[PDB]
């Protein structure tokens, strides 16, 4: 929040990344190689988008 891996997309709060390649199948339905790669995603629908699986779908 000011202090973090924030990903200054930051359309919502809990949008920070990955050093790792932690994948992440967001309920944007995407698939994302690791949660950096998810951050401009959870952006990609206001920030609200949350994961449905660690790893893809």
């Amino acid at each position: 929040q000011g202090g973090q891996v924030d990903c200054g997309e930051f359309q919502d709060t809990k949008v920070y990344c990955t050093r790792e390649s932690n994948p992440h199948c967001g309920s944007d339905g995407q698939t994302y190689g690791n949660k950096c790669a998810f951050c401009k995603a959870i952006v990609k629908s206001g920030g609200k988008i949350s994961l449905k699986h660690p790893g893809k779908c």
